[PDB]
């Protein structure tokens, strides 16, 4: 059994920048949702190995986590809001095809994204 190499998280030839709104997503709404307590499922790629789970990746072709969306803020990986926002959005939407309805895992991420869209309701105006 084998898990795929993660997303990536650094690219120097990706155009990058810094500005209000993702140092928002890095200051409220990662720091937000991860110290929740349903986080930990969510703060690292899926180990299919280590939870036997191999038809996980067969499934699930765009992987994604807040570990990933972490190292890419810290990185300052994105170029705009939007492309953070589209990988917390990809990683509730692989909890949501993967796994049950009613299955603990989509009660806990159903609870970070009410968060999510809390935080994301109030993202700044671009400076
Ligand atoms: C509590 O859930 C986790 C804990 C730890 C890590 S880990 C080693 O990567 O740190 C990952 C997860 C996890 C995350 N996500 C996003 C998922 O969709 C997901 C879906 C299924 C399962 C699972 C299924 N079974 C056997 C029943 F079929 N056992 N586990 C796990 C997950």
């Amino acid at each position: 059994s084998m898990n795929p190499p993660p997303p990536e998280t650094s690219n120097p030839n990706k155009p990058k920048r810094q500005t209000n709104q993702l140092q928002y997503l890095l200051r409220v709404v990662l720091k937000t949702l991860w110290k929740h307590q349903f986080a930990w499922p969510f703060q690292q790629p899926v180990d299919a190995v280590k939870l036997n789970l191999p038809d996980y990746y067969k499934i699930i072709k765009t992987p994604m986590d807040m570990g990933t969306i972490k190292k890419r803020l810290e990185n300052n990986y994105y170029w705009n809001a939007q492309e953070c926002i589209q990988d917390f959005n990809t990683m509730f939407t692989n909890c949501y095809i993967y796994n049950k309805p009613g299955d603990d895992i989509v009660l806990m991420a159903e609870a970070l994204e009410k968060l999510f869209l809390q935080k994301i309701n109030e993202l700044p105006t671009e400076e």
